[PDB]
This record gives C-alpha cells, sequence and structure tokens, in this order.
C-alpha cells in the first residue's frame, strides 16, 4: 500500500482528536477557569476526565469526536495534495487501568476514519501516543508530570494494548490504508532505561509479525541522536519493514527559540542531511511552522511561554500576544515562516517524508495546517517555494 523507497508522505497529524490536548483545544479546559486563576484547570485528558466524570466526559466527548474531524476533511486532506494521516490514539481506548478515569468510545471513529481514508486514498499510521503510567510526562500522552511506563505492569499493559491494535488494524482488513502502527508516540529517552525501551520496541515488532502482519513497525526515535537506531531492529537480523519516525521542533528551550530565521533555517536543513545518512526508512512524523513556543497552554495547562519569560526561568525574548492571531502578524514573521516551512519540507522530503502537526486547532495558527494554508504561509500546492533551495540537497 505505500512504497518506502520511491514514495514521500505528504501528511498531518489528526491531533487534538482523541487524545485532549489544551493548546490545541483550550475551549475544553477554559471553563474551569476561575477568571484568570488557572490553577483550578485540569492538566491532561487523565484529570479532565477525572473532574468531569463518566457521564460528563462521555458527552462532551462524543460531541469532539464527532465534530472535530469528519469526512470532510480527510477530503480536504486529499484536495491540498496531501497523501497521508498519522492518527494518535491513547492506551485508554482499548484498555482502561483499575481506576482509569478515562471514557472509552475512540475506536468508534478511528474506524471511521481508516474509511475515510480508504475512500480518499489516503494511507494512514496508527499512533499509540499515550502509554498506561506515561511514557513521557507530556500532557499529550494524557498524563501530565509523571513518567512511570517502565514501572509497575505499564509495558505489558502497553504491549497487551498493542497485541490489540496490531489484531484489528495490522491484518488484511486494512492493508490498503494502514501503513504503519507506530509502537508509542515519543517515549522520553533521557528519563528511561534504553535498554527495556529497546526491548520493549522489539517484543512490539515480534508480536506484530507473529500475527502474519507485513504492516510497517514505526518506531519514535526516543529523542536519541541521528543514527542510534541504525543498528537496532535491523535487515542483517531479518527485521524488516520498520520505519523510525523523528520529530523536529525548535521551539522548546530557550536556546532554540532564541535563533535567528537563518539560523532556524540551517537547522532545518541540517535534519535532512542528518536522516539522509540513516539506515532505516525514516519519516518526520511530527514538526510545526512554530518558531515560537507563544500557542496558550503549547507548555501545559498553567505554564506560560518561554518566548517571552514566563516559563522554567527562561528569558523574555519577545511578546507573544502579537503574534497569537496570524491577522495580526508582521510581514517579517509571516516570511519568516514561509521560509521555515519550505526550509523543513524540503529537508523532509529529502527521505521519507513529512507529518505535519497538525491539521488543525481552534485558534493556535503556528500549528494549524488549514490555518497557514488558508494563510498563504504553508505552500499550496505544497510543491510550491517562493524560497526555493534554502538548503542545497544534493
Ligand atoms: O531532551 N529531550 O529528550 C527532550 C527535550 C525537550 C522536549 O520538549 C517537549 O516536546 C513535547 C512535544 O512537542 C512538548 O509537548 C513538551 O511540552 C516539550 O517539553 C522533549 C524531549
Ligand atoms: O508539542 C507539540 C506536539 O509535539 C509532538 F508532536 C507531540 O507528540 C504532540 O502531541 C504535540 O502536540
Amino acid at each position: 500500500a505505500w512504497d518506502y523507497d520511491n514514495n514521500v508522505i505528504r501528511g498531518v497529524n489528526l491531533g487534538g482528536w482523541f487524545v485532549l490536548e489544551p493548546y490545541m483545544t483550550p475551549s475544553l479546559f477554559e471553563p474551569f477557569q476561575n477568571g484568570n486563576d488557572q490553577s483550578g484547570v485540569p492538566v491532561d485528558e487523565y484529570h479532565w476526565t477525572q473532574t468531569l466524570g463518566k457521564e460528563a466526559a462521555l458527552r462532551i466527548l462524543q460531541k469532539h469526536w464527532s465534530t472535530w474531524i469528519t469526512e470532510q476533511d480527510f477530503k480536504q486532506i486529499s484536495n491540498l495534495g496531501l497523501n497521508f494521516v498519522r492518527i494518535p490514539i491513547g492506551y485508554w481506548a482499548f484498555q482502561l487501568l483499575d481506576n482509569d478515569p478515562y471514557v472509552q468510545g475512540q475506536v468508534q471513529y478511528l474506524e471511521k476514519a481508516l474509511g475515510w481514508a480508504r475512500k480518499n486514498n489516503i494511507r494512514v499510521w496508527i499512533d499509540l501516543h499515550g502509554a498506561p503510567g506515561s511514557q513521557n510526562g507530556f500532557d499529550n500522552s494524557g498524563l501530565r508530570d509523571s513518567y512511570n511506563f517502565q514501572n509497575g505492569d505499564n509495558t505489558q499493559v502497553t504491549l497487551n494494548v498493542l497485541n490489540t491494535i496490531f489484531k484489528k488494524y495490522g491484518g488484511n482488513e486494512y492493508s490498503d490504508v494502514v501503513i504503519g502502527i507506530e509502537l508509542l508516540n515519543e517515549p522520553l529517552g533521557p528519563v528511561l532505561n534504553m535498554d527495556k525501551l529497546k526491548q520493549f520496541f522489539l517484543d512490539g515488532y515480534n508480536s506484530l509479525r507473529q500475527t502474519g502482519s507485513v504492516t510497517p513497525v514505526i518506531i519514535h526515535d526516543a529523542f536519541q541522536v541521528f543514527g542510534y537506531w541504525n543498528n537496532f531492529l535491523t535487515v542483517a537480523e531479518g527485521q524488516w519493514n520498520v520505519v523510525v519516525d523523528h520529530h523536529h521542533y525548535q521551539v522548546f528551550s530557550g536556546g532554540e527559540l532564541s535563533r535567528n530565521i537563518n539560523d532556524h533555517i540551517s537547522v532545518a536543513c541540517n535534519w535532512g542531511w542528518d536522516a539522509k545518512k540513516e539506515s532505516h526508512w525514516n519519516v518526520a512524523g511530527s514538526w510545526s511552522a512554530a518558531l515560537t513556543d507563544c500557542a496558550k497552554w503549547l507548555n501545559g495547562v498553567n505554564r506560560g511561554a518561554r518566548y517571552e519569560g514566563a516559563y522554567d526561568n527562561a528569558p523574555y525574548i519577545g511578546s507573544c500576544q502579537p503574534l497569537l492571531d496570524i491577522s495580526q502578524w508582521s510581514d517579517e514573521h509571516k516570511t519568516d515562516t514561509r521560509r521555515y516551512i519550505e526550509a523543513q519540507l524540503d529537508a523532509f522530503e529529502y527521505t521519507g517524508g513529512w507529518v505535519f502537526w497538525s491539521w488543525k486547532t481552534e485558534n493556535a495558527p503556528e500549528w494549524s495546517f488549514q490555518t497557514l494554508t488558508y494563510n498563504g504561509l504553508f505552500p499550496q500546492p505544497v510543491t510550491d517555494r517562493q524560497f526555493p533551495n534554502q538548503c542545497g540537497f544534493h
């Protein structure tokens, strides 16, 4: 269903759909606020569902699931010359731990989406975005500020969920649609046991193949250096159809945020040069147009932006408020954004392709393929170049 040797992925994530992210759907979190005090807002889907309780959470999520992405989005994704979607889903869609506050029902909509993908000749990765106990302590794992994925029975539960995913989506029924199953989104390498993570990846790989599935196995790079995974899951060991998913941003530290636009572009180009040297098929499965961390709650509920010196003892670089609405952007920022998007596109198409994060947000333009396209900052068609050949790939 996909030729990873001869095809380039041009895709978007369907983020914020099956795993709530405050910065992507702030309207679901804002009502908990008391005036300007944010201390009472649930920081993640875990706490959101827990505070709401099952009945309300299910009501509110059913409205969200049935409206946030529909078949019209898939048609538009297709119309825009995109050929791919990555679909994040949390473990809780498939299995609840004892005492999990999460509500279920995502599977219904995942399967609707696979059909919509099929109707529109769009291919899919199914991405396990959140693991029990959390693999990274990010709010987008479902559970912020803890990472107990490798503690207790959390790894085993994760593998059990993957086996469920493998059986339902790794087999013949979806062989024309699903061109990858991603074992685990963004395990936070630096705080995990990497030997245990490798064993987990290998267990996932073996289990999938053991079902008779030939679906590509997608492993996130765990924030390791380029080439780190070169010697893992290799053809030499009879391990095949493996893709490395690299994520790329330049906004999550003061140092990165301080780069001028030329330096930002140089970094993006070098992502390409480095990816090219790797020995697995690889795709930039998340990246965006963001040159700031200004989107409300991007760093989490009740956390400010490093860009304006309002988070993690970071110092002021610039004001975020003028950057919140794309209609108020300076000509310089619009130009910087288009250059940055084009440089990243070139870099990522230099290997397996790219998957923008994300298709849509309520009101965070840096993070919305739709919004950037509508404002002429994301090339349309995606091959368009206002700033051709910023990288000089050979
Ligand atoms: O050194 N590393 O391994 C590392 C450093 C910074 C990282 O940045 C994280 O990226 C996530 C995804 O965009 C954000 O949700 C999160 O807020 C941010 O802290 C993630 C990983
Ligand atoms: O932080 C922006 C974006 O970064 C990564 F792509 C995460 O996997 C997403 O969940 C998140 O929304």
